[PDB]
């Protein structure tokens, strides 16, 4: 269905773990910052 | 409007870059898997 999930900042303890790189101008283009809400969905 | 991204492994580059977090069982509720492409939206 989606997952609802948090924009963060990847921390040492992060590495290994499955993520969704957004760069700037990725967060730009949706208009999210660090905190923000967001939806995942598969394709 | 949405981000298109692939679901990918934190590796050490990734700290201090901002991601979207997805554990397994998030993976399982939306059925992806490492390499997925999803989509990120703003809610």
């Amino acid at each position: 269905k989606k997952v609802v999930a948090r924009v963060a900042e990847a921390r040492a303890e992060d590495v290994g773990k499955r993520v969704v790189r957004v760069d700037k101008a990725e967060r730009a283009k949706v208009g999210v910052k660090v905190g923000d809400v967001v939806e995942v969905k598969k394709v």
